[PDB]
């Protein structure tokens, strides 16, 4: 197919775990690791 849905799968920078959108890996973000300062 000349388009489409492709690589928007993403990864947790800290465990390297995946997530298959943004959202839910910043609530992992968020959740586990806290990143704030
Ligand atoms: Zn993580």
């Amino acid at each position: 197919g000349s388009s489409g849905s492709s690589g928007i799968k993403q990864h947790c920078r800290f465990c390297k775990k995946k997530y298959s959108d943004v959202k839910n890996l910043i609530k992992h973000i968020r959740d586990m690791h806290d990143p704030q300062d």
